[PDB]
Formats: C-alpha cells, structure tokens, sequence
C-alpha cells in the first residue's frame, strides 16, 4: 500500500508586475545559490540574505524539492505547502534544472518600478 503522491506540493506563477531587487540568497551549497545569483544578475550591495535548504532541511526561507517531482503541471514554477519550492539535483543546477529555477526567482520578485 503506497499512493506515490506528493509532498503537498502545488503550483503556483510569477506575480504581476514584480521585478528583481538587491536582495541574495544563500544556501549551504554555495554553488546552488551561486548559480542562481547569477541567473538574475545580482548585484551588491545586496540589501538581504535569503536562504534555502534541501529537503527535507525547509528552515531556509524558500525551498527545495527533487527533480522527480517536475512535471508539466509545475511549468510556471511551484511551491510546498506555504512556501516556494525549486528542482535540485546533487545540490547543484544543471542547465536542465536552470530554465524551471528562473520562475522561482520571478515569484521571489517584488512589486517596485524603477521608473527613475
């Protein structure tokens, strides 16, 4: 007996309006969250330090989930039960990964106009 469902684990999509900041993120791979600073162009002075862990670590302030659970339903990105989640793989992004993570980081996003 076994149902092979998921760690409550649901979509979601980008907010409307929402645009990059100075904040980082961290993580205890220090390449996992490297690569993802890079994908989103950060640049400091970063105004705060977010982090993530792997599961089923979920202290950082967003998350991570296997790769096995990427289907199509998460296309536009996801997360867990309140929070947001992202594929991992050998504590590392791979370009497979990389195309999925940009969606989490348009969700980690906030509603500011650089209008100046």
């Amino acid at each position: 007996m076994y149902t092979e469902q998921p760690i409550d684990l649901v979509p979601t999509q980008p907010l409307p309006n929402a645009s990059f900041d100075n904040f980082k993120l961290t993580c205890s791979n220090t390449k996992f969250a490297d690569d993802l600073n890079q994908m989103t162009g950060f640049t400091k002075p970063a105004s705060r330090e977010l982090s993530v862990t792997f599961f089923p670590d979920l202290n950082g302030d967003v998350v991570a989930i296997d790769y096995r659970h990427y289907s199509a339903s998460f296309k536009k990105g996801a997360k867990l039960l309140h929070k947001p989640i992202v594929w991992h793989i050998n504590q590392a992004t791979t370009k497979t990964t990389f195309k999925p993570n940009t969606w989490c980081l348009r969700c980690l996003w906030s509603t500011k106009p650089v209008d100046t």
